[PDB]
């Protein structure tokens, strides 16, 4: 299964943490953002929307959103091992509805909030500060999620980790190499390092977070 | 079960054709942004993240994220029409992969690129096109979102979307599958003639 990635992308991390979790072996394709590798002609028909991760699986069947990625890994490739995937991605609708909620969150409100915080920052015209408006946003993101986490172990709830908690972690090891202080947010950090200690694939969250870290080095 | 909404919000009136197309009626809870009722310590109580859609089911269960909502509506009540749940959120890994990825594509880029340059910017402008461009592109040779047969809830996420598109003054068709999509599929669908009403006149 190919998968076409850079290890800086949060989202990137995110599918290479659940293959890990359900036991697959993605076939690496770096694709480099800034030479337009997304833009060529073979990979604009694989994915029209031009973005990674995307994923071509056994059959040629193209799918891309790091979520939908994970959703499917679970459903397909981790379902056999029926507890793993309940684990992972538990079907009681309530219990599943939680976990869907918090990967909209992550997408829509806590990583996209950092993207529009730091990514004027560090691309296009590099402005030299941050727009105190879009930091109070960013923080309120953080404050939901240390709310989530309040009495709680895990972002969905659960007495193991599901998608939902390996999404975020890659969103949340972004804020880290960017040099938010996520001490700020007790219950963030304290789940933070410990399912950075436990979860498949976290090799590869941290190596990757770290290269991330080239774009914060002024 | 309890809808916390506001008539011209789109993830609201995605949620409100998902519970047409599953037969659900909603007790509806008028929630006024401008008003502040969403900062109110009973409203804060049931959702932390103070935001419309917010659903509470009949066993005390609180949900928001329209997308969210959708998926358990067609979990919960939907299922009890097999057929139906079938058409609206198939089963099958890869089938429901598309949907997902058409979901996540309508709250991040569809949704999100509208908001940004309505709530004007030459590259914001440029962002939300290519964002139309994309949706033009899925549905090219396709008659729903998601591909299929028979509309999804992603079809019903973002024809809430594009009714907000339509009502803000964008001219929907420079992009002839969209427009196409959006006219027959409010055509078909269950609620979509309140979906394009509650957009003009709320919106
Ligand atoms: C500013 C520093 C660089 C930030 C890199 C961000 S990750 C690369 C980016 N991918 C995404 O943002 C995918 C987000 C999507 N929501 C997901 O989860 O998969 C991309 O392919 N972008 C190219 C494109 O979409 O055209
Ligand atoms: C005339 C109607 C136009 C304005 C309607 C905007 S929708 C209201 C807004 N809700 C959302 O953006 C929810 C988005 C979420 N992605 C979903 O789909 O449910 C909100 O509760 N915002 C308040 C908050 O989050 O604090």
């Amino acid at each position: 299964m190919d998968f076409y990635y850079l290890p800086g992308s949060a989202p990137c991390r995110a599918v290479q943490m659940t293959a890990a979790a359900v036991g697959v072996e993605l076939n690496l394709k770096l694709t480099n953002l800034m030479a337009g590798e997304h833009m060529k002609p073979e990979f604009l028909k694989l994915n029209p929307q031009h973005c990674i991760p995307t994923l071509v699986d056994e059959d040629g069947f193209v799918l891309w959103e790091s979520r939908a990625i994970q959703i499917y890994l679970v459903e397909k490739y981790g379902a056999h091992d029926a507890d793993l995937a309940e684990r992972l991605y538990p079907s009681d609708p309530r219990r599943r509805a939680v976990v869907h909620q918090r990967l909209f969150f992550d997408v829509a409100v806590l990583y996209q909030r950092f993207a529009e915080y730091y990514y004027p920052q560090i691309a296009g015209q590099k402005v030299p500060v941050g727009d105190p408006g879009r930091l109070r946003s960013m923080e309120q993101a953080l404050e939901f999620l240390n709310t989530f986490l309040e009495g709680e172990q895990y972002v969905a709830g659960g007495d193991d980790p599901t998608i939902a908690d390996l999404s975020i972690l890659a969103t949340i090891a972004t804020y880290e190499v960017a040099g938010y202080d996520l001490r700020r947010y007790e219950n963030v950090q304290r789940w933070y390092e410990r399912t950075s200690a436990i979860v498949p694939g976290a090799d590869k969250n941290v190596e990757g977070a770290k290269v991330f870290g080239r774009y914060f080095t002024q």
